[PDB]
């Protein structure tokens, strides 16, 4: 668990991307904790080979631990899994241009999350 205020109070849609999405709104505001269907735990670290965005619908809740924070270990978890190379703080170079729009997205406010929101939605694919 962690702070469910500080952290998980997602609702405040005020800057991020543009406004609250349609299944992650409700699946991020809904799963506040177990990012699983079956089994019970919170995350492990390796995942399955999917390539379209660690889904973690199976139920592999031990697959869905690169989600973000949930891990305990490192956000990235990259290991097993040289060929993939990742990273989560060193993610930018990846493409990850968002990494100087961090600071930049309440600076410039929606108006920089919508470029590069666009930006990251098309360069992962």
């Amino acid at each position: 668990m962690a702070k469910v205020e500080q952290v998980l109070s997602l609702e405040p849609q005020h800057e991020l991307k543009f406004r609250g999405p349609f299944t992650d709104v409700v699946t991020t505001n809904l799963k506040l904790g177990n990012p699983t269907d079956r089994n019970v735990c919170f995350k492990v670290k390796t995942t399955a080979p999917r390539r379209y965005c660690v889904r973690s619908n199976s139920g592999i809740i031990d697959a869905g631990a690169s989600i973000n924070v949930s891990v305990m270990l490192q956000p990235f978890d990259y290991d097993p899994n040289e060929k993939s190379k990742h990273k989560f703080m060193v993610q930018s170079m990846f493409a990850p241009t968002d990494t100087s729009d961090m600071e930049a997205v309440w600076k410039e406010a929606k108006p920089e999350d919508l470029m590069d929101s666009k930006l990251r939605c098309v360069f992962e694919l």
